[PDB]
């Protein structure tokens, strides 16, 4: 049933029912939960099992996500820095939490953004097109590029 998707072996990507299945995350050694939405739950919150960051984002095309890379980038390496693995995730087209996975392998693994979303779209076949999104993607590269950012 439930898909967590390690595109880095510390690094998950799945949407709203994936996150919702607790055993699986506790096997695979998640202890944070970036939640890529405005209106989802903080799911096993009350459990208090993992770190939380909520990004209250919706799939629009007006959406800004850029505003939100460098925090989610702190929070990963916080979650690289101790052995643990991260989840990220939204809704069903995972729109949201993939720009935001792309973005890290931009910055962190170096990827082109051309390569990150091929690398991300061979593990998670499933991914909801976003223009707006694709565009932020697209002004992220270039400012890494030029040092930017
Ligand atoms: C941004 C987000 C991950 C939410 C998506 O929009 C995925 S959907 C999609 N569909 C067709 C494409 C064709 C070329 C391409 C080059 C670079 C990056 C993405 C694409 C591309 N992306």
């Amino acid at each position: 049933m439930a898909e967590l998707t390690p595109i880095l072996p510390f690094l998950f990507l799945g949407n709203e029912q994936d996150a919702q299945d607790l055993d699986t995350m506790q096997r695979l050694n998640i202890g944070y939960v970036i939640n890529v939405t405005t209106h989802l739950p903080l799911y096993h919150y009350e459990k208090g099992l993992f770190n939380y960051k909520r990004l209250p984002a919706t799939d629009s095309n007006k959406q800004n996500l850029r505003q939100y890379f460098e925090e989610a980038f702190e929070f990963i390496e916080e979650a690289h820095q101790c052995g643990k693995g991260l989840l990220i995730h939204c809704q069903a087209g995972v729109s949201r939490s993939a720009t935001i996975v792309i973005a890290y392998l931009m910055k962190h693994t170096r990827m082109t953004m051309t390569d990150a979303y091929k690398f991300v779209k061979g593990k998670r076949p499933i991914i909801s097109p976003n223009l707006n999104f694709m565009g932020q993607l697209l002004e992220f590269e270039e400012d890494l590029n030029n040092g930017v950012t």
